[PDB]
DNA sequence: ATTATGACAAATGTCATAG
DNA sequence: TCTATGACATTTGTCATAA
């Protein structure tokens, strides 16, 4: 899927056999690919599913996130931590505050995601306005946000941190 | 390429031939995508990631800044609109001047960049004392002003507008 | 426990055309 | 506009070789 993280597998120095075992794909396509004789691209989406999923689970323990935010006083500056952006998000959320993001970004996030007109909602400045349609939704069969997103509702809200730096550390 | 955000693209009630125009992929393959003629999972990543990322475009979320300045005395007032803050100083200077904004703040927020002392670049209310060292700028293209740099040059001024306060919607 | 190259049936992407 | 169906050169996935 990120063909950044399979990307990555060919970084690695794991064996190409050792590669074929844990994911399902044959080595010859490991060695060709690495060899240059394939392209990533060319491959089929089930493959690349395989590649990138095992080293996301890999990277999973030795991936620490640090938030950079810095709002328009230099004395302020908001700095949060987690293995996952999700992580990142909660313990943002209880250190400093869900009123430091922009107003209701998650519910932004999460409707827009789904297909859902904000028009019918009434944003503002000041969130969304009608709640009532808010809880419609809730109850309503959704998707859930994903990880990524969670990274999107930090860099998309600029109205108390215009500035956000992400630290992501492989070890 | 998420296979989720891919089908959600596929069972959306957008046009087959709409969609290949937006992406790239041929209406053929999104039409048998649709059909069941053909599997998402035997795609390749690269036709993947164009309907990717058109579906993760579309669930982007908005972002528009009303800007708000006003003088100390608050008689005069001064109002901007962008979904960038580049676009909203481009907006102020187009509608009320350079001048109006502290003087050479775009060259003070350059030098910031640099790292190079204000007090050694003979900094002034008047503007930029030392006209070689703008050259020695102009020489290297050192790091062009960013989005949030923007912001910063409106809070930065004391001069004229002295009130500075942004508004962000996602509608 | 490794690493390159096939062969082969089956798909793909890029173009069309036809209705 | 839009859908469906295909042509063609070409890369795939699987499953092997050989070293």
């Amino acid at each position: 899927s990120m063909r950044k993280t399979i990307e990555r597998l060919l970084n690695s120095e794991l064996s190409s056999n050792s590669i074929a075992v844990r994911t399902g794909v044959s080595q010859a396509v490991i060695s060709k690919l690495r060899n240059g004789k394939k392209e990533l691209g060319n491959l089929t989406l089930n493959s690349a599913e395989k590649l990138f999923e095992y080293q996301k689970e890999m990277e999973k323990v030795d991936t620490w996130i640090v938030y950079r935010g810095r709002t328009a006083d230099m004395n302020k500056s908001y700095i949060a931590e987690g293995s996952t952006y999700e992580e990142v998000y909660n313990n943002f959320v209880d250190k400093y505050g869900y009123d430091v993001l922009d107003e209701d970004i998650y519910e932004i996030q999460l409707l827009k995601k789904n297909g859902e007109n904000l028009d019918d909602y009434d944003v503002d400045s000041d969130g969304i306005n009608n709640y009532d349609k808010l809880d419609e939704f809730r109850e309503s069969d959704y998707v859930d946000l994903e990880d990524y997103d969670y990274r999107e509702l930090f860099e998309n809200s600029s109205s108390q941190v215009y500035y956000h730096e992400f630290e992501i550390t492989h070890e």
